[PDB]
Formats: structure tokens, C-alpha cells, sequence
């Protein structure tokens, strides 16, 4: 992809989905570009996607936080779901970090028997 010439922006790291709820996700990651102390001094903002597995192509869904995690809600409970991380300083951007795949808790619940 590149010998390297070019420097684009790293993807973070530590990409993890911590299930607690049927529609309710922490995503938390780190940024080894961050300085000693774990603290965003710097102007950017970070940009976490998800989508559904099924059908398996379907418009892909972002949103917007400045931090170093994010708590995805209003899922679908056991529903195979994607998680990607990356940083963007306005024109620089980095590729889609190690997509994480958590699948929520069942929701609807088991059967009498």
C-alpha cells in the first residue's frame, strides 16, 4: 500500500466493545500519538462507525466524539454489529482501526420451558 514515501495519520489502538445492555456498548481505545499523560490537547475530533451484518452490505453509520471512548446506543439486541475508531485533524485521517465485533444480549428472552 505504501513504501514509505507517504505519513498518514495511525489508527487508534486497544479497539474494545464492552457489552452491558441490549443497546448499550462502551467502545474504548487509546491513542499512542496522545503525549505522556492520556489528555487531548490537540484540536481534533474522533469518528466511530458501526453497521449491521444483515443484510451484510448496508449504509454505514458514524458519529462524532472527541475522546478517547464512546458509548454506542439504540442497537438491536442480539444483532452482529461493526465498531471502528480513527482520528481526523481536518484533511489528514487515518484507515479504520481493527473493526471489533460485539454482539449485544438477546432482548426478546428465552421461551416458557
Amino acid at each position: 500500500g505504501s513504501s514509505g514515501s507517504s505519513g498518514p495519520m495511525m489508527p487508534p489502538v486497544g479497539v474494545q466493545a464492552s457489552i452491558l445492555s441490549h443497546d448499550t456498548i462502551r467502545i474504548t481505545w487509546a491513542d499512542n500519538s496522545l503525549p505522556k499523560h492520556q489528555k487531548i490537547t490537540d484540536s481534533r475530533y474522533y469518528t466511530v462507525r458501526w453497521k449491521t451484518n444483515i443484510p451484510a452490505n448496508t449504509k454505514y453509520k458514524n458519529a462524532n466524539a472527541t475522546t478517547l471512548s464512546y458509548l454506542v446506543t439504540g442497537l438491536k439486541p442480539n444483532t452482529l454489529y461493526e465498531f471502528s475508531v480513527m482520528v481526523t485533524k481536518g484533511r489528514r485521517s487515518s484507515t479504520w482501526s481493527m473493526t471489533a465485533h460485539g454482539t449485544t444480549f438477546e432482548l426478546s428472552g428465552p421461551s416458557s420451558g
